[PDB]
């Protein structure tokens, strides 16, 4: 297992846009395309992202290299972030690779909030840290979720997506 084939699980696969768990337009493997509500300005962005004119549909690879550059990027806004830099560095790899799904899922502005389950995860707390994690609007939006990433943090290991 890795950080490709669990995010594969967690976000699915769809070829056309769809709506996500928050009703925002995405397509591919949880490519959020935009927050307006309009389907029109949703259609251009992933026009612009593709560079070709898609109407609605994009093909395997092309959901494939979104998602590459996906992960690349949630990677990046990981190292580039003063308060999760240094958390990601004291982490062993299974945890590093739950501390991506978060940043992939909502963003390096949103996990950088997780200000107390952050400095738990560094202290290497994990019971401590997961019952935190859990008191989230994340765990109560998307608990099967949430909970698949919880423990890989508490265990450090793959078995919660292990089945699957
Ligand atoms: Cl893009
Ligand atoms: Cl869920």
């Amino acid at each position: 297992m890795n950080i490709f084939e669990a995010l594969r699980i967690d976000e699915g696969l769809r070829l056309k846009i769809y709506k996500d768990t928050e009703g925002y337009y995405t397509i591919g493997i949880g490519h959020l395309l935009t927050k307006s509500p309009s389907l029109n300005a949703a259609k251009s962005e992933l026009d612009k992202a593709i560079g070709r004119n898609t109407n609605g549909v994009i093909t395997k690879d092309e959901a494939e290299k979104l998602f590459n550059q996906d992960v690349d990027a949630a990677v990046r806004g990981i190292l580039r972030n003063a308060k999760l830099k240094p958390v990601y560095d004291s982490l062993d790899a299974v945890r590093r690779a739950a501390l991506i799904n978060m940043v992939f899922q909502m963003g390096e502005t949103g996990v950088a909030g997780f200000t107390n389950s952050l400095r738990m995860l560094q202290q290497k707390r994990w019971d401590e840290a997961a019952v935190n994690l859990a008191k989230s609007r994340w765990y109560n939006q998307t608990p099967n979720r949430a909970k698949r990433v919880i423990t890989t943090f508490r265990t450090g290991t793959w078995d919660a997506y292990k089945n699957l």
